[PDB]
């Protein structure tokens, strides 16, 4: 059908305020994770993780529209608003109809419940802010996005966990092959940082408790690894229809040529030890993409820093690639940003493009001891510059529910 | 491509527990409105709204399971198991992989959120339950349905207001007509009657006050309409590609053979007056559908019993339909259900292809006097039978996120 390419992008990671610092410091190795600030977790056994810092929701929105709106709402609308700007396309009657939003987010607006939370079991419901649904609930990103530049296009929202960008950017993609529009600006945004996030994700023993060394936490296929860390953040990317590209010469960063799902129907939080369903998933995308394994370079790993997460995508990509598993690059940028849920498969995109645009890849930081199995070039320690045609990024989300992206030099 | 059509389907409305008697229901004319019994709400302006009665969980899962999961997510399986029994399909190693699912929700898990916010604020982050996380989010209905079941194929969720369920109804079938499945149960779920869901859209105004009369609340394109009714439950369907369907002789109740989106741009909670964008979206699903406005006969509305909304709708239909809008039926359920919120697109697409099983257009019940320009045949009062070859149904959602389905006897 109709090809689809990759013309802007924009992000707010625990590395940076935009795509270009952020990548400067995936490329040096930096971690973002630090001792939370903006809450005091003395009580909890995790008291770390990957703020955004040095936000001003000012440079987007006005002070009034801002305090309507939940922090994972103002972080999509900064990525959404960063990735417009950076394609250069201009909103016209002629085209308006032709761009839709697809924003998602894992857990949306846990902050302004929880603090509405307060107000209702404190004051009773009158205390409730009437902006309370239309600021708290997923599909506002998209919503507040399409009305700030009167976007009429297909709108809508994905909340499948650590799989939400990923989502989110596929089926974007679907609807411009299909002809329902030429551009759509697709991502995520996540901001679970609050006592109810560390809290939830701590009560299921979920998150790392590296307390002593916040920057050491995250450790992919590290035998020491003792689960993810939660970070905040956005992803946002204008996909766009390729002859519409080449006609208002648009730079074209990559192509997104393929896009794979799989469920696990296994376990709610534990993968199967083969990684059976994120191999399905990867070769799902390849199929739709065209590709053998073997033309495969790189690979932007779901790699959460999980017992059983991490070496079960070591299992899928061997039985996926078969020899070449050991010519291709594998990392996981977790190992530097920690694990930003809903946006993690929209910042991984964006440094899948960039892997392509700059002919590297992104290092696995914090990879001391690769456990058992593990033999694979994880891309260790320090950025790997090597010739990079295709790259995946892998999604496996709570619920069994995964999404693999394939993005190739244009 | 490839043709999609409905096999399957369950429910869980204010009307029944199952479609048959939900159906009933509706054909009857009966309100499934009441006062709110399940929480003390003497504090609130609006006490009533549309609750499932009787509902019992262990006809599903067990005990131990059910304890683990938000009321939304029990919903949710509870219409997907009902719709894959109903479609009569068996699930093997041959076709589990080609087997998915898509069910939404609006809110999710706030009766969860609101739980565990008052063990959080009462005793600290330690009292919130290990099963908060994979018990609360909205993609969890997908992630259960494909475990209990074995289900293998694409795994997601939508979460986009009132256009939820027609949203996951839509690209479910987008996904068989492009080969990514061959089934998908698809709809949504909606348990939002606790104090921040009642406190929440009162506080935005949002809500009819009718607390003398709950049956007569929801009153769609009447002139003494004053907000909507909130009503839980569930819907599901099984889409299914026409020649696996025929390969197994499969009883088909339908054809969905449209789906259109359109975002308004103009504001978060009110529509343009002129309904603009509701008319984008029905001609898309048109246009998909390689359908002539002529060729409608009826249309299940948004119909929210809202100020602006109601009066917008007609606006659309009119200007879509032009004179033709004179000859269709459209009738709004929620006049008898509520409005079911991320449940509300899924029920209304069930009503939609009963209607064209019966031969029978549902009633709006309470329009007693409708309001200036609302002058089309809106059912009023009692069921119509007549002829009906092609059904829409409208969603437009918080937003301005807009969503139709054509269906067509097969
Ligand atoms: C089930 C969700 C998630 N899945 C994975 O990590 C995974 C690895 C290989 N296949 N799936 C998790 O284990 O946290
Ligand atoms: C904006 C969401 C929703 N929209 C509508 O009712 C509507 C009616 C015609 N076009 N849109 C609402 O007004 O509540």
């Amino acid at each position: 059908r109709r090809r689809v390419v990759i013309t802007g992008m924009g992000m707010l990671s625990p590395l940076g305020l935009d795509v270009p610092s952020s990548w400067e410091g995936i490329l040096a190795g930096r971690s973002g994770i630090a001792p939370i600030e903006h809450m005091d977790l003395s009580a909890y056994s995790t008291r770390f993780g990957g703020s955004v810092k040095g936000f001003n929701v000012e440079e987007y929105l006005s002070a009034k529209e801002a305090r309507k709106l939940d922090l994972f709402i103002q972080y999509g609308l900064a990525a959404s608003f960063q990735a417009v700007r950076d394609s250069g396309l201009e909103v016209t009657d002629a085209n308006r109809e032709r761009i839709g939003v697809s924003m998602g987010s894992g857990i949306g607006g846990l902050t302004n419940i929880e603090n509405n939370c307060r107000s209702l079991f404190e004051q009773g419901p009158r205390r409730i802010s009437p902006f309370f649904v239309p600021g708290s609930i997923i599909n506002m990103v998209s919503g507040f996005l399409s009305i700030h530049l009167g976007l009429q296009g297909p709108n809508y929202a994905l909340t499948t966990a650590a799989t939400t960008g990923t989502h989110s950017i596929g089926m974007a993609a679907r609807n411009i092959a299909y002809g329902e529009a030429d551009v759509m600006v697709a991502g995520g945004s996540e901001m679970a940082a609050c006592g109810l996030g560390l809290g939830g994700f701590g009560a299921a023993r979920a998150l790392s408790t590296r307390n002593d060394e916040p920057t050491r936490a995250s450790r992919p296929w590290d035998r020491d690894r003792d689960g993810f860390v939660l970070s905040d953040g956005s992803g946002a990317l204008v996909l766009e229809e390729l002859e519409h590209a080449r006609a208002r010469g648009a730079r074209i960063y990559a192509e997104l040529v393929g896009f794979g799902m799989s469920g696990d129907a296994f376990h709610m939080t534990a993968p199967p030890e083969d990684g059976a369903g994120a191999a399905r998933c990867m070769k799902n995308a390849l199929r739709d993409a065209g590709l053998d394994p073997r033309q495969v370079d790189y690979i932007n790993a779901h790699g959460t820093s999980t017992p059983a997460g991490d070496i079960a995508e070591i299992a899928a990509v061997k039985s996926v690639f078969g020899e070449h598993a050991h010519a291709l690059s594998m990392s996981s940028t977790k190992s530097m940003t920690g694990h930003l849920l809903g946006a993690a498969g929209a910042v991984e995109a964006i440094f899948s493009v960039l892997a392509l645009r700059d002919q590297v890849a992104p290092p696995t930081i914090n990879l001391d001891n690769p456990d058992e199995g593990c033999d694979l070039d994880l891309v260790a320690h320090e950025a790997k510059p090597r010739k990079i045609d295709v790259a995946l990024s892998n999604s496996f989300g709570f619920g069994g529910t995964n999404g693999t992206l394939v993005f190739r030099r244009f």
